[PDB]
């Protein structure tokens, strides 16, 4: 397929779906998809919004599908 | 050879066939090949459908060979 | 989202925010966010100023929120 | 040197040999090369053919050493 | 900020300031940056000048802060 | 600098020295640069001949300097 990686990080974020972010070394990071660009995903929580490089996450997991 | 990591991928996607997808953190996901792009694979289990960066996966194991 | 990592810094950099960086083989990196450019970013802390290549960051934490 | 890596797998893959793979995560994968592409190796063991992604191999280390 | 990677390596070399280069592995590397390029660089310690890729680099510390 | 990184290995290629290149999982391989192209470095021990991704290796460390 084509151009599923923009979509589905933009229904998580207009729907406002937690999601889990597995990173390479191992953190797991639990959030909202606040925005993102080409090479990092701004993930908040209840203490602050960090941002995350995309080279680093392994798999986002949704709380619910998203339905593209 | 040339362009075979999309024919294998979508025979995956097309047969429904069960595969393990082992990350370079050691996590091994199972599921359903939903859909690819460029960059990512969405991963279908019974609970969600999770987006695994293509950069993060070292192998795709099939049920079964796919005959391309 | 487009062009969002180079204001998230420049935020940091700006506001002098304390930041946590995550490293991709563990270490944790704390100081403040002195400049970056395409590959690295440089971060000060009490003993010293550092180059950080952005590839080996997963995520980069600050103290408070940044509001782009 | 110049385009031998494509040479290397071709000789592997035509001539039979078994490989090693050993993958970036410590996984070492045997069996034979039986196709690739620019981003990927499909190794075949007696159980099935799996995709391995380039990206995430270290070194290849074949039972004999081809001749190219 | 813009082309800032080349002109800290440079001044390492330049003043002869002792670093400690941490690979993505974890060992740690000390010595003087000898030269670099676009994808390497060479370091050299008492017995020998090693060359380094840059993408195993996860952060470059001197013995003291270099002023560009 | 510019264009480093051919120089080194083709100097350990011609002079016959070996090396010790370190890989980002902790293998360490020991033998003779055998050639290299754009992607992979062929390293031969007295076993065999293996490729090498240099995507994969840390840090090659001869057994004696090479003079450029």
């Amino acid at each position: 397929g084509q151009m599923l990686a923009d979509p589905f990080l933009n229904a998580l974020r207009k729907e406002h779906v937690p999601v889990s972010i597995y990173l390479v070394n191992g953190i797991k990071l639990q959030g909202q998809v606040e925005s993102f660009d080409q090479y990092v995903v701004l993930l908040r929580n209840t203490s602050v919004t960090q941002m995350v490089y995309k080279h680093a996450i392994s798999t986002i997991v949704p709380a619910r599908s998203v339905n593209l």
